């Protein structure tokens, strides 16, 4: 099966700049539930290698996880606020597409996505 190489972190020919909204997501939203005690199973890619899910790229072909995010709130790989909103979410539904209900792991990511949508109702705005 093996892994794919992780998610772009990084990009050339993309402008950057740093916004209050960017800055609360990394201090504020990504540290709240990277402290969480479900954290770690979402920390970095899933390695189907070492955990034995062979079939997690095959039906997974949108991986994301909150190491990748927070590298790229990091390197500055976000220009919207949306486009990390956006990979939270994916992280989320993966979760929930690959897993089955009842999982220790959907749980998980349950009580993930309610801290994080309690985090993200208190976004500063745009400006
Ligand atoms: C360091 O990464 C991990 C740590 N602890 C657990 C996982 C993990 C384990 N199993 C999963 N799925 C199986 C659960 C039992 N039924 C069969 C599928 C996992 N699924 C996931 O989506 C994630 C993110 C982690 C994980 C990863």
């Amino acid at each position: 099966s093996m892994n794919p190489p992780p998610p772009e972190t990084s990009n050339p020919n993309k402008p950057k700049r740093q916004t209050n909204q960017l800055q609360y997501l990394l201090r504020v939203v990504l540290k709240t539930l990277w402290k969480h005690k479900f954290a770690w199973p979402f920390q970095q890619p899933v390695d189907a290698v070492k955990l034995n899910l062979p079939d997690y790229y095959k039906i997974i072909k949108t991986p994301m996880d909150m190491g990748t995010i927070k590298k790229r709130l990091e390197n500055n790989y976000y220009w919207n606020a949306q486009e990390c909103i956006q990979d939270f979410n994916t992280m989320f539904t993966n979760c929930y597409i690959y897993n089955k209900p009842g999982d220790d792991i959907v749980l998980m990511a349950e009580a993930l996505e309610k801290l994080f949508l309690q985090k993200i109702n208190e976004l500063p705005t745009e400006e």
